[PDB]
């Protein structure tokens, strides 16, 4: 009897980014927003940045700035706020310190201490309720070693 | 580096449903059978209906009948059985009332108490086996405040 | 108000595979791979064999040999390391006896033992990293009753 | 030379009603409360449950069997009430009642199982315009249920 | 002006073979089956687990140190026997045998590690054709398992 | 005719500062490590936190209070050094900072809520080069911390 399943991944060999479990991360996320709350529950998820060298420092920022873009409407678009490790992410780059990963502390050679990542979006004349219908958009994620 | 996320969402400030854990409900489920028991395994989940207003009753039905229909074969249809807090939903409409969802009992205001939500099938005819092959359709959910 | 959602499923009623849990398997599988390891993180999953009888033995074999394929270049590929339930997964076909496989010892009538599922990848000149980009393929699942 | 692993096994056995866990497995003997010095409050314990019985015709009664409280482990002066509730009815030492309709014994499962039901204990500070002395509490949730005839 | 959290840290180390849970977390010390009144059966508990061995290539004995029984906590005259399973294999105080092909260390992880197999602990009433007395039970599990030479 | 089920409710108040886990739920009293024998090792325990504070704008110090081991059970002289993590910089008796921004309070939640960090305990033998005799032992983790002003 045949079952049938797709296997995909996604290599890259200098640096990379997969969860703490070891799974790689999702592709594509919904996030929810809340008509009582006004506002939208966030997606978190634990990460380890993996290496081939431990020793250098790590920037971030968005390739570009993040948007949930009316999917029948371009005009509407709700703002996305995204966050890395205690950090807020923007098109601003962010430094982060391997020391400040913490290394050693975790893991086999090379990966990382687990970093929080959430992503979530708000109303932009937040507190007032947003335009019903489908939103979307690319979260795009810039991470280089050595500033 | 460069990885890629796409970000959606699906926003409606009057009322909306997701789950209990605040992320969104999927787009899509992938029920099981089983040839051992004949029967298939069903689909559990919690849910807290948000609502700019706790005051109003709740109805709900089906926008229409729900079916698992052969994709090849459009004449070979095992319905859906569907269930929502306890209470099983159809085309005859039925009625939830604030009070009895327990609207206080959780969470920042509006939000309601987790409701399970059942999605499940059967064969007609239960009880012999259904024909190979996949199986499809749409479980699509309508709910008002205001009866 | 209306939220819409698929709902697929997939009949097979002599002999089937679902995991531990009930759930459908997926239809799809994102491996990931580690820079600082090396390596690729497996995915495990628990199944429970169902069938119509169980006093038939099960022969387990891949359709075709399992590799994870560029998309952008066909000449590109890492083989597919398949294992289920402590056997190593080929086109060379592995033999699984139901005493072995403990049916009593679970669940209703005719359902096995949880059996591990394990899938990964491994570089063809395992050690040397492997060079960039997305790549893909389908593991896909032979097994029968009765040799 | 000789390696063993021993592990305890207990079990509550009542025949004719009993809340479980919506995934089958037992409730818990005791539960841990943490407490947000941030936000000033407790955060409430929930679990999906599922009465099982054997007569789903009947009704099912649900009480506590003492007004609960958190007691300082050092003071037993020092409370902080606590909060249950079920199936979103709040609960007391003042029954409540819970049809088998209303529990939807049909659209669940094997007969005389419930749907889920969503059990939360919290707790809270005596006035809200002021904080707990901190120290270790305890207290006992005693949940009463009947289902009649 | 003094806070602090206290955590006890324990550990049951064997350096020659030892059953962890598939996560690689430990076993639990004890284990808590519910009872259904509906169904008149237990929920058996379930989990994934692994040997880790220093030697691969042994064979794998596994046994029941005694036949474990669910005793009555007021009565020690009131059992019900324990059922114990272990990769497929029901276990007893009569061995069984796991040879180091049929348990996939080849498949798996590190040196020494097994492929996952289930651990199923449930018991059951003495006549199926009858419910057990209300109350409190308790017992234990204890394995025993040698590799081999 | 009487069916009660009993639940102990414990809760540890601090008004000023606690570290609690991310997702809501309260710290273990007490964890259990397991050792392979296979590869020589603890499994680490890891667990994801926030500090939730009254006072977000605080630097914020963390120690042990006393250099953790895990003990035979049987013989004190025999020991495994205990190593703690938190927030990527390991643990000791010497203190260590960790500044309000470099936390991530804006980034998540409420106020006064840190984002999140990882926690880890592990042990490992004295030298690696050697395993440990084999017996149950127990330590431990005395989490201490300052926020300050
Ligand atoms: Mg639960
Ligand atoms: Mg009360
Ligand atoms: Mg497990
Ligand atoms: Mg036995
Ligand atoms: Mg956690
Ligand atoms: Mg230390």
């Amino acid at each position: 009897h045949e079952k049938n399943i797709t296997v995909t991944a996604s290599v890259d060999p200098v640096i990379d980014l997969l969860q703490a479990d070891g799974n790689a991360l999702p592709s594509a996320v919904k996030l929810a927003y809340s008509p009582a709350s006004k506002t939208f529950e966030s997606y978190r998820v634990m990460t380890q940045v993996h290496t081939n060298d431990a020793t250098k420092k790590v920037i971030v920022k968005l390739a570009d700035t993040p948007q949930l873009t009316d999917v029948l409407n371009s005009t509407v678009q709700m703002p996305i706020s995204v966050s890395w490790g205690g950090q807020v992410l923007s098109t601003t780059a962010k430094e982060f310190e391997a020391a400040a990963l913490g290394y050693s502390a975790s893991g086999v050679n090379g990966v990382s201490s687990s970093q929080e990542l959430v992503i979530s979006a708000a109303p932009k004349t937040a507190g007032t309720a947003p335009t019903a219908g489908n939103y979307s958009g690319v979260v795009s994620l810039v991470m280089t070693l050595g500033s």
